[PDB]
C-alpha cells in the first residue's frame, strides 16, 4: 500500500497474509479475506503459481512474533473457472482456499462481512485499502499492516478513456487514483473495507494497478467486485 498509515492491529480482524515456502522460510505474496472459519477469499493471480501456500491470521507484523498469529496450511484452492492468467482484463480475478483445519476467533480474527449481491457503491464512497504490499513502486513489503483511504470511482468514470477505458468491467471496483495513495505489488487479493450503512464490508479483492506504477494519477487501484460473485462463493463452499 503506497502512502497508507499503519493499522491498529484490531482494525481490520478478517485480512490474512498469504505466504509461500520459500526454502527453509515462508515469504508474504498476497493478502486476503477470512470469510469462513476454514475459508479464505483471495485473487485467482494470487495463486497462479504452483507453490506450497500457509494463510496467517491474526498477522499484524510480517517479521515479528505479535504473539496472535495462527498459521494454517491451505487444503484446495478453488479459482473462478472463467479466470485466464494472461487476461485479467477480462476479470473473474477470484479464487477461494480451504484451510487444512479451522481458524479460532477473537478480536484480531474474525470473518469478513461480504456485501449483498448486486450492491453497487455511489462514486467516492468511503473505502479502506489494506495490505503489507509495497509502501513505493519498485519499492519493499511493509513490516506492519498498512491502510489507506481510497474513496471509489465509479464505473462510468473509471472505465471512461483517461482512466481505464475498455479494461475495466462492471465486474470490477476502481477506487483510489489521486497518485498519491494506492494498491502495490503485494496487496493483491486483499480487501478493500467500505463503510455501508455504518458497517464495514469486503467490496472487493484487489486485483491490478497499471504497469505505469502503482499510485498513478487516473489509474486507480482495481478489485474483483465481490458483489459480482457472491452466488458463485455460497456455491463453492456449499459443495465443499
Ligand atoms: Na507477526
Amino acid at each position: 500500500v503506497v502512502g497508507g498509515t499503519e493499522a491498529q492491529r484490531n482494525s481490520w480482524p478478517s485480512q490474512i497474509s498469504l505466504q509461500y515456502r520459500s526454502g527453509s522460510s515462508w515469504a508474504h505474496t498476497c493478502g486476503g479475506t477470512l470469510i469462513r472459519q476454514n475459508w479464505v477469499m483471495t485473487a485467482a493471480h494470487c495463486v497462479d503459481r504452483e507453490l506450497t501456500f500457509r494463510v496467517v491470521v491474526g498477522e499484524h507484523n510480517l517479521n515479528q512474533n505479535n504473539g496472535t498469529e495462527q498459521y494454517v496450511g491451505v487444503q484446495k484452492i478453488v479459482v473462478h473457472p472463467y479466470w485466464n492468467t494472461d487476461d485479467v482484463a477480462a476479470g473473474y480475478d477470484i479464487a477461494l482456499l480451504r484451510l487444512a483445519q479451522s481458524v479460532t476467533l477473537n478480536s484480531y480474527v474474525q470473518l469478513g462481512v461480504l456485501p449483498r449481491a448486486g450492491t453497487i457503491l455511489a462514486n467516492n464512497s468511503p473505502c479502506y485499502i489494506t495490505g503489507w504490499g509495497l509502501t513505493r513502486t519498485n519499492g519493499q513489503l511493509a513490516q506492519t499492516l498498512q491502510q489507506a483511504y481510497l474513496p471509489t470511482v465509479d464505473y462510468a468514470i473509471c472505465s471512461s478513456s483517461s482512466y481505464w477505458g475498455s479494461t475495466v468491467k462492471n465486474s470490477m471496483v476502481c477506487a483510489g487514483g489521486d497518485g498519491v495513495r494506492s494498491g502495490c505489488q503485494g496487496d493483491s487479493g486483499g480487501p478493500l473495507h467500505c463503510l455501508v450503512n455504518g458497517q464495514y464490508a469486503v467490496h472487493g479483492v484487489t486485483s491490478f494497478v497499471s504497469r505505469l506504477g502503482c499510485n498513478v494519477t487516473r489509474k486507480p487501484t482495481v478489485f474483483t467486485r465481490v458483489s459480482a460473485y457472491i452466488s458463485w462463493i455460497n456455491n463453492v463452499i456449499a459443495s465443499n
